[PDB]
């Protein structure tokens, strides 16, 4: 009476590689059969681009920077609120037997009973008969690790695909190391639907195709560089294939049956996930979820394709942050850059651990890039506006053409819109944020709604004339309010040196102000704009600074510093303070072997 | 190709007694033959000093505290997580023939197959050929119910020791009854170690001492009064000899091959266990597990000895409560009295049917002790620091003097950083953690871990000058967290009358706190600081109690009041496990009625 679910999870990894979207992508007969019975979705997206925001987003079918677990990987876990929770926990509890192998990575606390079984080797299989089941699995072959092998592979070891007719991203340098990359990335999704296909044979073979929804996807954009990190369309675009079970077409609009192989043009995000599964399983959907189910009995092919918009997250990824918003919607893309000085190719331990990456930044270094290739290493634009029909890879800014006013001041709005109401947590520092959230984010952000809305047109400040905010922005950078304070200084490093006549003003945030990222943001300020050298005071800030996250803070301001300027720092960490230990651990050692060399 | 293991374990008893580690210790020549070729460990303890706590430790390699498996006995048993199995369950799982004779005690619901065989007469005799084995068998003989003779024995039963000659523990009168009860207990060391010889012996006979490691030790600490029941060194030494087979010497650090007996003085502890048999079988530990193996290729004996870290843990023994920890770092022993106003000797039915506990309350209520024998039923410090090398019975306490001052912060944030880490469940009372952590402990322990801090640094205010944390105090005596009211009207206790000014707040509390415990402490500090009657009220509650472990946590509280304030409660009045709660509450009745 009711449908199976299962999702095949491949980790990393963006349309492109595969033959079903890209005439150069790799050849995937497994979920090419999928497709023959199935809709084949061209605009999926994650709503952040790694796996941690990305799979809770897909567990809650809400957007984690509403609920403070918008950092990878978390410092702090938060409970889910009372009237939330996962899709495996709501199915669980409506009677379905719940599958997970094995990955989960969420950023909240699990449900108890969150899933019948997830492990290692957890199956559908043990379900009693007649019990509808709900099976997720994940593939870790495509995974970015795998793309970090020694550059010397070049030489020694071949792939299977041609690199030399590799086609590669304007971004990228067109380089033998870049195109053997891609070469080597294609290799893996052929591998990878290999062992897809294992799962979706047993299913074969047991009866059970024409009785379950199949959905097939990556877990968020990647993995070549500039893409998992950042919330370019690199970052976020995936393949998604839902194979349409003969015997639950009753549930779905004719148009959407898929008895032929069904293309969908309209925009799908990770938000949508879980209240799909929910009305296919005839179960209501909750008052906090931001998704809208894909699927639906009165819901035409038409209708589907007229949605086209996404919201995307980027906060700290491991040790390296930043802050940036991106919106979608019909043709156009639009990025807000809230810490403009924070080049995107801030330096992330693990992302160069890929030798593209550090061929990237040297040939940057050796100014041998174009203009479009080397923006990921520049100071950005406080906003960016693309026309995604004739500019799908992003490569250039409309913002600053006359004709495009009107598009900037809608885009805009309307993200400062969405982030006002939901509201976007991340407008607090996770220093702060995470630790008094992490009972209930809900009535945090019940509290400090205004506070953010606050928060967010403070920074947005520094999109005007520096003259017509100069005295609002003064008597901010002077208020009792610390978080006032800092998105003040915030956008007067945006300003640069526009806002050169409140220097007295930064003087005594840098030696005086209680909050110690305040006084390294004046301290960045002046080390940009005014030649100070900011080594002694941030060391001393480090060793100083109470707890774990604030002291991270402030090496992230170091190491922009660092790339910057191209000064060392030899930190010391302070004396006052078991696999979250490691990780934990591994930030700051990450941050402390970087920055001691030039 | 794997090797076997024995564990032979005496109920209760410390070190002291046996000559093996005593110069008037009882002689034991079959545990002695043991020591010929093996290591004798000078430092073993419990991480926590009764039985069920300690087995539970003993089979996880973790701290029950961290589970909700810290009350002996349980009024409900935890299930295991996951990623976390028994040592038997593990080995069973891995192609062991395991079994136990046949105490298991278990603060967790077992495992399937927990066990190859576990009950009377179960043995490794039953193993198929070739197959490896691990075989437990605990010895009731050393037991404290053994001292629980009448007083009239000093007449009628004499000992084979001579209690003349006893030098007893600083903190015990020096009476006929003392030295009598600890040459009872010294025979008793010499008719077990016959016991297991009869097990040694059979080992020996069947060729398979040197397939076999054997380990000898005693579950925790005890048995005279002031040991069992309580984290101080008394209820947590125990003896601990492993006797290395030559034909897995191989697997040991050429240091620890106990060609010749060889003495460790290392501290190990009992979460430690579980891991070193995994070791030795060539098993991996889980991620769960607190402990470490002392028994690895690659450990030398100077590096094992370097190992000087001991937690410890106190909560619930029968009826009787009271939270206390312990953390033992080289030669410094730091105690963590939560509750400062339970004296040790807050009564417990089954402690206090040794009649040398009943000479001892006797002696002091005469006002015939001393200081340091007094200490047990008096209001403790809320810390206390010993320097174990110099003190080793823990009779001076440092963290008043002011050369230590420096050490008592090292220690008092040493063991806040290890409670917050775990985290410490034990925090949540137990009549809340049980029944709501009992089918996850996981996942109670990481949605409550902030709640967990904030718990511990609430009563921990109470560590501080009254006036610097006042305002904070009183706020939280205000809060909707029932559990932060909890621990705040805890602090105002400690603080006792230096919190008069809360008076109103606490009348309040008093009169209309939605939480039956936060209203009986409110009822506690008026009766120990403002002359309030207690009894109707108490006697009120505790029949109002919505389940029976609120229902005790009130007795708890009653008792306390009986003790310090000399007045008597009326109690009237939710298979071996019915039998057992139900002794709980005859026995706060029963002692309760009378002055
Ligand atoms: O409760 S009775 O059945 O009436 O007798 C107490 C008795 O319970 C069990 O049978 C134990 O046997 S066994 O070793 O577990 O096989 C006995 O040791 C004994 O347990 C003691 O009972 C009192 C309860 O008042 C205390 O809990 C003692 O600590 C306990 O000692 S023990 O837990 O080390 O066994
Ligand atoms: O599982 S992930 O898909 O989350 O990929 C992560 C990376 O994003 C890094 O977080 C790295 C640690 O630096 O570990 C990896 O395991
Ligand atoms: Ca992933
Ligand atoms: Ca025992
Ligand atoms: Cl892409
Ligand atoms: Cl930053
Ligand atoms: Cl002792
Ligand atoms: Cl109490």
């Amino acid at each position: 009476k009711r449908p199976n679910f299962v999702w095949l999870v491949s980790e990393d990894n963006s349309k492109r590689y595969l033959k079903l979207y890209n005439a150069k992508g790799a050849e995937m007969p497994n979920i090419e059969s999928l497709a023959k019975q199935g809709l084949v979705f061209n605009n999926a997206f994650s709503n952040s681009p790694v796996s941690s925001t990305a799979r809770t987003t897909l567990a809650l079918g809400a957007y984690p920077a509403k609920l403070a677990m918008e950092y990878h990987r978390p410092f702090e876990r938060i409970n889910l609120p009372r009237e939330l929770s996962t899709i495996s926990d709501y199915l669980t509890k409506a009677g379905y037997y719940t599958s997970n192998d094995a990955k989960e990575d969420y950023n909240f606390v699990s449900p108890e009973n969150n899933w019948s079984s997830s492990k290692k080797g957890a199956s559908w299989h043990n379900r009693k008969a007649g019990q509808p089941f709900f099976h997720m699995q994940t593939w870790k072959t495509t995974h970015e690790g795998k793309l970090h092998f020694p550059e010397s592979d070049i030489e020694n070891l071949s792939t299977i695909h041609n690199p030399n007719s590799v086609e590669l991203d304007p971004i990228h340098p067109n380089t033998e190391l870049f195109r053997y990359t891609y070469a080597r990335y294609l290799d893996l999704h052929k591998k990878v639907d290999k062992e897809m296909g294992v799962v979706i044979n047993q299913l074969k073979e047991e009866g059970l195709l024409e009785d379950t929804f199949i959905f097939y996807f990556g877990d968020h954009g990647g993995v070549l560089p500039g893409s998992k990190g950042f919330v370019s369309e690199r970052g976020l675009n995936v393949p998604l294939v839902v194979r349409v079970p003969k015997n639950f077409r009753h549930l779905l609009h004719k148009d959407l049956q898929a008895k032929l192989s069904t293309r969908v043009d309209g925009v799908i995000s990770f938000i949508d996930f879980a209240p799909t599964l929910l009305e296919l399983a005839g179960l209501p959907k909750s008052k906090l979820q931001d998704g809208e189910s894909f699927l639906s009995k009165n819901l035409s092919l038409d209708d589907l394709n007229k949605r086209n918009t996404n919201f995307s997250f980027a906060d700290r990824f491991d040790e390296k942050y930043d802050m940036v918003r991106g919106f979608r919607k019909g043709k156009y893309k639009y990025i807000r850059n809230y810490l403009p000085f924070n080049p995107d190719g801030l330096f992330s331990s693990y992302r160069y651990k890929q030798a593209a990456y550090r061929e990237w930044k040297h040939l940057f270094k050796a100014n041998k890039l174009n203009s479009v290739q080397s923006a990921f290493f520049k100071r950005k634009p406080l906003e960016a506006l693309y026309d995604l029909e004739q500019d799908p890879f992003e490569t250039k800014n409309l913002a600053l053409l006359p004709q495009y006013t009107e598009q900037v001041i809608k885009m805009r709005a309307g993200l400062q819109k969405k982030l006002q109401s939901m509201p976007d947590l991340a407008f607090y520092p996770e220093s702060y944020l995470v630790d008094i959230a992490k009972d209930d984010p809900i009535i945090f952000s019940l509290k400090h709604k205004n506070d953010i809305a606050r928060f967010i047109n403070i920074i947005d400040m520094s999109l005007q004339p520096f003259e017509q905010v100069k005295n609002k922005l003064k008597a901010v950078l002077l208020s009792n309010e610390q978080w006032e304070r800092y998105w003040a200084m915030n956008a007067v490093l945006a300003f640069g040196d526009k806002a050169n006549e409140f220097l007295p003003i930064i003087e005594k945030i840098r030696q005086s102000d209680i909050n110690l990222i305040n006084r390294s943001r004046a301290i960045q300020y002046l080390a940009l704009n005014n030649g100070v050298s900011p080594q002694l005071e941030l060391e001393d800030l480090v060793k100083q600074a109470k707890d774990p996250l604030t002291a991270l803070a402030i090496l992230n301001i170091a190491t922009q510093l660092h790339d910057t300027l191209g000064i060392a720092f030899n930190i010391e960490l302070n004396k006052l303070w078991s696999f979250h230990k490691r990780t934990v651990d591994g930030w700051f050692k990450a941050r402390m072997d970087y920055l001691k060399n030039i």
